C-alpha cells in the first residue's frame, strides 16, 4: 500500500496530466475488439446493437518508473480520470455508447497503458438478409474524433476480431469479424479501424 | 509535451474563462451541418430523428498566441469544459439532444475555435407524404437560446448541407438539404434574433 | 470581456449566493407559458406530453450594478448554477421533466433576472373526448415545492398562454389555453399557477 | 437576507455535517405517503408504477437556533445536500426511483426538518384481478437500508395514506391505502413501513 | 455524535484513500447474492432481467480503530464515496446495471467493510424452454474487471443463493440458484469469478 501511494503521488500530483499528442510527438494507439453479442437488430430503423469490449494500448514516457525505487511494483490499476485516454469514437453510432465496465486502466512500469472499456453500441446497419446462409455484412469505423493521423496513429495487432467470449446462445451467429486499419483523406490524413462483421440468424428450438 | 503544457497553463490557469459576448463586444458563430442519417419517423407523434454533426467556429483574442514562444505549436486539442462554448439549441426539439461524440475542441494560434458535436435530435416534423416521389419537407431552426442578434450573430459558410457522410443504406433518401441564416424581429422588442434554418426534403428509399 | 469578468467577479465571488426569500423579505416570481406542442397522448395511462418554454422573472437588490462602473454593460448571461433560481415544479407530473434548453439566465443592471427553461413534461390528463368538436380539457399546477405564499408569491402578466410558437402541424389543435394564479390551503397558504389547456385532434 | 446568510453560516460552515444516528443517539423519522396516481400496470412483468410524495420528518439538536439572535427567522429552506437525510428505500422496487421534485428541505428553529420528495416508483405487484369489483392488493415496504431500530425508529403519524391529491381521472380507483409500521426481530430490531394499496380499474357504470 | 465525527476525521481526512490491492498485499472479497425477482425475459434478444442485492465483504488494516479511544463505537455507516469499493462487474451484462439502493457501507472497528448494493441487471440468457417443467438454466459471472487473482480473490460463504426475499408472485419460479467460485486462465495470469447459475420456469 505504502509504496503504491508513493508511486501514484510521484506520477500524478507532481506533474500535470499528459496534454495529448502533437505533430512533433505523435502517439500510436493499438486497438483490439472482443465481440461478446449482437443483441438486437431493428429492420425498421437499420440500427444494430453490439456488446463488446475494446482493448486500447498506448505508451507514455511520463508514466515510466523503476520498480526498484517502489518495492518492485511492476504495474498498478487506477481510475481512467487520473490519466489521459484517447477519444476513440464510433463514426456511425445512433445512440450514446453505454458503458458496461468500470472506468479503470492498468499502467505498467515501462509507461504502457492498457484500458479495456466494455460497451453497448447502436450503429447504422441494414440487416436485410440476416435470415439466410450468406447472412448480412455491416461495418463501423472507430477513430479519434479530433486528432489527425499526424497526432494519433491507430493500429491493430491482428486483423481478426477475438470471438472467444462471443455468447454461444446469441440470436446471431458470427460468420466473420475483422478489424482493419484505414487511411482516409478529406488536406490532411485521418486514421480509422474498420470493424466489419458478417452475421446471420441462428435458428433455435 | 512540455511546450503544450506551458501554453495551456498560460491561457487557462492565469485568466478567467471568457464570460460570453455583450452588446458592445458581439461574437459571430459560424455553423455547418453534416447530415449522417434520418434514423426514424413517427407519424403518430410527428417526430423525426436525425443523426448529424454540427461544425461550430468562433474566434477570441484571449486564446491567441505566438507559435514561436511555444515550440512552433500552431494548434491544440482540449476538453470543451476548459473553454466557453455557444449555446446552440434546436428551437423545435421534442427530446434532449443526445451527444454522440467526445466533448473536445480544436484551438488555433489566431484564437479560432472549432467544435464539432455529433448529435441525435428528435424534432417536430409531419412525415405525411414521405412514401412518394415528391417526398416531404421538414425544418428546424438553430439559435442561441439566450443571446440576441446584438450578442451572437449566426452564419453559415455555405447554404448547402454537407451530405458526404450520409448513410447510403438509410431508410430515407435526401432530395435536398439547406442551411440558411434568418433574421427575426418581434413587435415590442428593440432587438433582432438570428437563427440558422435547417430545411431537409426527403423520401422513403425506393426499391 | 474584461469589464464583464470584473462585474461577474464583483457580484458572485465576493458575496455568498442569495439564500432565498423569507417571511420578512418575500419574493414575487412572474410566470408565463409559451406552449409549443402537445406531442403525445396515452389513453391507457392518462398521461399527456407537452413541450413548452416557461418565462420566469424576479428581482434582487444583490444583483444590481451601475452600468458606468462596468463599461456601460446593461445586462449579461450566466449559468443558472451561478444564481438562485426558484424551484418551480409541476404538481402532477408523472416523469422527471426533460430539459430542452441551456440552463442559462439573463441578469439586468436593476437586479432583474429572466430565466426561460424549455421543457418536455408528462402529466396526468384523461384524453377521453379528444376526438370530438368539444375536445378535452386538462390542467397542471405549477408551484414552488418548498416555499409558502409568505415567502414566494407567484403571478402572471397575462391570463392567456402564448400560442405564437405552437407547432402548426401538431396532431392536436389548441382551442384554449389559460394561466391563472390560485391560492391553496391545507394552515399556511401556498400559491400556484394553474395551466388549463383545452384541445382536440386536428380535423 | 443578511440574517439568513449569518444563520446558515453559523449552522453549516462551523460544524461538520450530522454523521447520522448511533445506538446511544437514535433518531425518530416519521413518514407519511401522499398517493397521487397509479399510472400504469404491467401484467406481463408484474410491475406497477406509482406517483406519490413522501413527507419525512425528524429533529436534530445541532440545527436549533434562537429566532431573536437572527432577526426572528423561525425557519428556512435549503438544499438537501447541505444536511443529513435518511436513507429510506423501497425494498421491492424494480427500477431506480425517479425524482419529481427539487431536493430541498425546510428547517425550523427547534431543529425539526421536513423533506417531501415526490417520486415515481416501479415495484413488484401482480395486477391479476384489477378488472373486478374486489380489485387487487399490492404492497411495498419502506425501510432504512443500513440502520437498525436502535439507530432509526421509523413510524407514521396515521395508518391512513392521504388520498386528498389522488388524481380523480386516474385509470385506477383506490379502494384502500394504508401505511403501517412493522417491527421485526431476528437480537437487534429492524423496522419497515408497509404501504398496502387495494385498487381496481375505474368503472364507467359498475 | 462528537466521537463519531472525530473517528471519521481521523480515518478519512488524515490518510489518503486505500489505493486498491497489489500482488504483495492481495484482498479477499466475499460475495453473497440475495435474489429478489426475475422481472422479465426477452426471447427475441436473449436478455433476462434480474433484481437482487449483493452482499460484499472485505477487510483493511487502514480502517481499524480501538473502540475505547472513540466512546466505545464499534462500527459506523458512511457514504461509499468515502472509501475504496471493489469493482465487481457482471461479465455478460447487456445494459448498465441500475442502482436500486443508497450507496452506503458499514465499517467495523476491526477494519471490516460490508456493502450491499441492490441492482437490476440485464444479462445474456436464452430463455427457450422457460414454459416447461424442466425450465431453463442461465448463468452470469461476476468478477473484478481489472484485477487478477493475485490482487483480488473472490469467494462465497455459501454455495446457495439466498431466496428468502424472492418475490412470491413473480412470473418466474426459482427451481435452483447457486453461487460458485471459479478460477479462469487464458493463453498466463489467473482470474477469479463467482458464477451465478439460476434454473427457473414460468409459474404454473
Ligand atoms: C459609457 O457611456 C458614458 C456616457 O454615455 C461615457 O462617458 C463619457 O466618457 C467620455 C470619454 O472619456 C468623456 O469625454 C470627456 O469629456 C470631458 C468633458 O465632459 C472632457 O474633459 C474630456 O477631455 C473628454 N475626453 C477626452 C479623451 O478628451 C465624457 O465626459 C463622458 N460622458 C458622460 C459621463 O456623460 C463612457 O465613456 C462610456 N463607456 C465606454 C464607451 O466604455
Ligand atoms: C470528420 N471528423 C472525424 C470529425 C468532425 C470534423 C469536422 C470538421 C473537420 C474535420 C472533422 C474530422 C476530424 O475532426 C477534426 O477536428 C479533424 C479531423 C480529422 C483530421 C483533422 C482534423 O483537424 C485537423 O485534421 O474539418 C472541418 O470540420
Ligand atoms: C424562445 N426564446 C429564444 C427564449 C425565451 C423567450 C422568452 C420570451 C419570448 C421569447 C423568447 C425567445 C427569445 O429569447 C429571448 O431571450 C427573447 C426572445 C425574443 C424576444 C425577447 C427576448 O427577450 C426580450 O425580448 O417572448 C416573451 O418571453
Ligand atoms: C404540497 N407542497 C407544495 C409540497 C409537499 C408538501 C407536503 C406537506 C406539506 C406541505 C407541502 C407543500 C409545500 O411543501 C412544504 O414543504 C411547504 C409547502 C407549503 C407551505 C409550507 C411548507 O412548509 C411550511 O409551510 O405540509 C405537510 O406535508
Ligand atoms: C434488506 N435490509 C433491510 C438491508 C440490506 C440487507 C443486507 C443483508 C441482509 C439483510 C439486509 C437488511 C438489513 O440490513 C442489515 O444490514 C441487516 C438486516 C437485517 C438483519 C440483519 C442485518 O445485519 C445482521 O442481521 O442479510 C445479509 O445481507
Ligand atoms: C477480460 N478481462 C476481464 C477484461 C479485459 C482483459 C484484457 C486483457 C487481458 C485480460 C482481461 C481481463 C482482465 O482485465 C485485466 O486487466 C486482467 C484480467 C485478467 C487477468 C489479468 C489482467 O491483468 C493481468 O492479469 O489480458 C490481456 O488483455
Ligand atoms: C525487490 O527486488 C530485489 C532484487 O532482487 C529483491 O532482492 C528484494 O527482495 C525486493 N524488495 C524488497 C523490499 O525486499
Ligand atoms: C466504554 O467502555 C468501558 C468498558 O466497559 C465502560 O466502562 C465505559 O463506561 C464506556 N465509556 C463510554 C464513554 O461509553
Ligand atoms: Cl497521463
Ligand atoms: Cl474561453
Ligand atoms: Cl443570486
Ligand atoms: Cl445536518
Ligand atoms: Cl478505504
Amino acid at each position: 500500500q505504502a509504496n503504491l501511494m508513493r508511486l501514484k503521488s510521484d506520477l500524478f500530483n507532481r506533474s500535470p496530466m499528459y496534454p495529448g499528442p502533437t505533430k512533433d510527438d505523435p502517439l500510436t494507439v493499438t486497438l483490439g475488439f472482443f465481440l461478446q453479442d449482437i443483441v438486437k437488430v431493428d429492420s425498421s430503423t437499420n440500427e444494430v446493437d453490439l456488446v463488446y469490449y475494446e482493448r486500447q494500448r498506448w505508451k507514455l514516457n511520463s508514466l515510466m518508473w523503476d520498480p526498484n525505487e517502489y518495492g518492485n511494483i511492476t504495474d498498478f490499476r487506477t481510475s481512467a480520470a487520473d490519466i489521459w485516454t484517447p477519444d476513440i469514437t464510433a463514426a456511425s453510432s445512433t445512440r450514446p455508447v453505454q458503458v458496461l465496465s468500470p472506468q479503470i486502466a492498468v499502467v505498467t512500469h515501462d509507461g504502457s497503458v492498457m484500458f479495456s472499456p466494455a460497451q453497448r453500441l447502436s450503429f447504422m446497419c441494414d440487416p436485410t438478409g440476416v435470415d439466410s446462409e450468406e447472412g448480412v455484412t455491416c461495418a463501423v469505423k472507430f477513430e479519434s474524433w479530433v486528432y489527425s493521423g499526424f497526432e494519433i496513429d491507430l493500429k491493430t495487432d491482428t486483423d481478426q476480431v477475438d470471438l472467444s467470449s462471443y455468447y454461444a446462445s446469441s440470436k446471431y451467429e458470427i460468420l466473420s469479424a475483422t478489424q482493419t486499419r484505414q487511411v482516409q483523406h478529406y488536406g490532411e490524413p485521418y486514421i480509422d479501424v474498420n470493424l466489419v462483421v458478417k452475421f446471420r440468424e441462428r435458428r433455435a428450438g
